[PDB]
């Protein structure tokens, strides 16, 4: 028992459907380093988000495919974390160390930038403008504490510095993940779907048309595992679409590849910086800039940098930075998501408000028009409804903001034949405008909040109901004490599947046994049969008493 | 302490009144519904303060002329000469006044900034008066509905699939009053408690084999004895119990 306890964290077990119809268990060794790195908190948050979106979108048909894709992305993040782990050559090594430090401390730089923005606005809270020179009004700092203006200038410069550092840090740690995901998706598309071979991508696919640049570039397999996807595509579609066409489209040289398959050479690379800058792929960098400019967070950070420079120019611009708390705090982000869940509804509701206000102005510009004077003095009357642009402006500026409608502003119609007419007009206006539309505005937000709360509740219950791999009622396992728990914890653990895949990739091909060889190649074929859907050893050997 | 403070100054006694929130139960439940989202409310009013500060920032440089509140022409009263006083005026008047701050701010007609200030007032009223109070309303309504749903699920759980076994009522229902009898006698929680008390009460030398087993195994903090998802009906269904 002792050695079993000692090796308990390192002993991994998985279950496969098998070549026959009997479920078979495979035992392997789990890397402790990989386990700890999987138990690092960023991966934990990433997998919480992954399972949240999988439960929210259902994805029952391709759930296993989603898990496999997540595992591949997580392995790429594993490689990233391994790279980030702790004259010309000196500056290059200092540059890479600085980039690694910014990648490690990207979040701290964001929090420091927020703190300095708050400090700058607190310094700006003391500014007084005096008409007299401290003849036009002169903004200045009215305070008794010395060197507050130099302190504000130093904080401005430091904040801009921090913003720059944040830009570089984000460019360091976030871009390679999106580039890897795009390259993997494009490789799958052009290998199995063939969106460029015997087919053309959709015009509405902006990224589909943007990815046509790196079709012939030699840097297409960069930042991605498979460096021969184009090779497989040629070996799969050359006899149909035309080998010359495939060759020109996907940029491989038959002579070069064949001579390297016979015997390749090892030429010396010139270490010149000029020839390195000439060997930098221009088209691949253009495509990378095109894909990175479509990202939301990169544009947000670039806007933050631009606003920092604007603040340095005019101090008042710094105020805008305050809005960064909506993304720095989480509850503010959730509430703003609840608000923007029904953004389409709100804009068309206020459009209906504008339409009905225009209809009221139309039906008021011909009748009750006399009751549109707002000048107390009798010598200079002030008609506010002589024409409809001014009458509509008056109505939408005053009647909406004023509680009770526009009747209060409009002249009392008593002693006049139009008394009842205008009374009804005001009643209808108040009831239809002030009440109903604001009721819709209230209900949309309340319904969005309730909708997201219900989404969280169903995500919780789904995450805790009928296992994951099998999707079978807990009751059966519950018959045995801690049955469902044990089933999900050991038999079909998602971390166990991930560890088994990682082990297969890590170990050599010559050391694989028959079952793991089968699983490895069959996985390479993108088929997911191995997953034992709705089956376990308890069911398989219930007669055998397992 | 408040009683002693009341003895000192009679006015302190007023504070004691608040004891009805804990003495009455419905007041405690409503105050729990209010405080269920206490974190949400304070950060919502913080967002209100932030957006009010942004409006004061964008008003201290433009529309500043329209900040006089003195009817008499001899002594003008600028309320937005600096931003601390201008922010204080905005957060004291525009929030409390229905319709925003545009009413307090001077009419911009006949001026180039007419449309500018009109848009400012519109945006202020819509973003401040409506949305944030809508969030305040929705948080309380959602907390009330949440606690009501919690009570409803507690009721149904307390009356569903027994307690000890956690097995569907239907099986027992097959026999009339089956589930009822099952929960009432077979696995009564009071019966478990009474059995434990009896084991503790009786001497160690008078214990039989089964109760000795249960007693010592209980001392070991293991809870196996609990018949999870099993009863004599299931065990002796062939034997017809
Ligand atoms: N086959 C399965 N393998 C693993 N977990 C499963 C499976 N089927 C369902 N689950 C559910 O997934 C849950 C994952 O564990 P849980 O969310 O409680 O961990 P955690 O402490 O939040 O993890 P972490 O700190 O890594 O984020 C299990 O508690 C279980 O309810
Ligand atoms: N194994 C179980 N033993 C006892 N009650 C169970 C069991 N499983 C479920 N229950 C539920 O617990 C309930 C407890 O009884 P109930 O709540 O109706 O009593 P009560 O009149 O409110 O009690 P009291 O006056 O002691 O508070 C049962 O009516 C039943 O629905
Ligand atoms: C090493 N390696 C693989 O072997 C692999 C993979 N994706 C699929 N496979 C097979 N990735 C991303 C990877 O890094
Ligand atoms: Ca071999
Ligand atoms: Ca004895
Ligand atoms: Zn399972
Ligand atoms: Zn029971």
């Amino acid at each position: 028992e002792s050695i079993l306890e000692y090796f308990r964290p390192y002993l991994g077990r998985i279950e496969i459907m098998g070549a026959s119809r009997r479920i078979e268990r495979i035992y392997f060794e789990i890397s402790e380093t990989n386990r700890a790195q999987w138990e690092m908190p960023q991966v934990k948050e990433s997998k919480r988000q992954f399972i949240f979106d999988v439960v929210n979108e259902g994805g029952e048909a391709e759930k296993m495919e989603l898990f496999v894709s997540f595992c591949e992305d997580t392995i790429f993040e594993m490689q990233i974390a391994a790279q980030i782990s702790e004259f010309w050559g000196e500056l290059e090594v200092q540059r890479v160390k600085f980039l690694n430090y910014l990648s490690r401390n990207f979040y701290t730089l964001r929090f420091l930038a927020l703190f300095l923005a708050f400090a700058i606005n607190f310094i700006l809270l003391f500014y007084k403008v005096s008409d007299s020179p401290p003849n036009m009004v002169y903004y200045f700092l009215e305070e008794s504490t010395g060197y507050m203006e130099p302190a504000l200038w130093c904080l401005s410069l430091l904040h801009t510095l921090v913003a720059f550092l944040c830009i570089i840090g984000y460019n360091c740690l976030k871009v390679p993940l999106v580039i890897f995901k795009r390259e993997k998706e494009l490789a799958r598309k052009l290998e199995f779907d063939g969106l460029y071979i015997t087919e053309q991508p959709g015009d509405d696919d902006v990224k589909g048309q943007w990815d046509r640049l790196v079709l012939n570039t030699p840097s297409f397999p960069s930042n991605y595992w498979d460096k021969f996807v184009k090779r497989k595509v040629l070996d799969k579609h050359g006899d149909i679409f035309g080998r010359e066409r495939i060759a020109e489209l996907l940029g491989m040289d038959l002579a070069s590849l064949e001579i390297t398959a016979h015997n390749e050479r090892k030429p010396d690379p010139p270490p010149g910086l000029l020839t390195w800058l000439m060997s930098i792929d221009v088209k691949y960098q253009i495509w990378k800039f095109g894909v990175i400019f479509t990202d939301n967070s990169f544009l947000y950070l670039g806007w933050y940098m631009v606003m920092s420079l604007l603040g340095h120019y005019n101090n008042f611009f710094f105020a805008a930075h305050l809005l960064d708390i909506a993304m720095g705090v989480k509850t503010l982000r959730t509430i703003l998501s609840s608000v923007t869940h029904n953004g389409k509804q709100l804009v068309m509701t206020v459009g209906l408000l504008a339409v009905v206000v225009y209809l009221y102005t139309v039906v008021a510009f011909n009748f009750f028009r006399k009751f549109y004077n707002k000048s107390e003095d009798e010598d200079e009357p002030d008609m506010k409804c002589d024409d409809m642009m001014t009458c509509y402006l008056f109505h939408m500026y005053v009647g909406v903001r004023a509680g009770g409608g526009i009747g209060d502003e409009i002249e009392d119609p008593a002693g006049d034949e139009y008394e009842l007419y205008r009374v009804v007009f005001d009643i209808t206006f108040f009831f239809f405008v002030i009440v109903i539309l604001l009721a819709i505005i209230q209900g949309l937000i309340i319904d969005a909040f309730g909708e997201l709360r219900d989404q969280q509740e169903q995500v919780k219950e789904d995450m805790e109901t009928k296992c994951f791999i099998c999707g079978i009622g807990s009751d059966y396992f519950d018959t045995t004490p801690h049955g469902f728990e044990t089933h999900t914890l050991e038999e079909h653990n998602l971390a166990n599947y991930m560890f088994f895949l990682m082990y297969l990739i890590n170990k050599d091909e010559t050391e694989h046994t028959g079952q793991e060889s089968y699983v490895w190649k069959m996985y390479q074929e993108r088929c997911w049969d191995f997953f034992p859907a709705g089956d376990c050893f308890r069911k398989q050997y219930e007669d055998q008493l397992s």
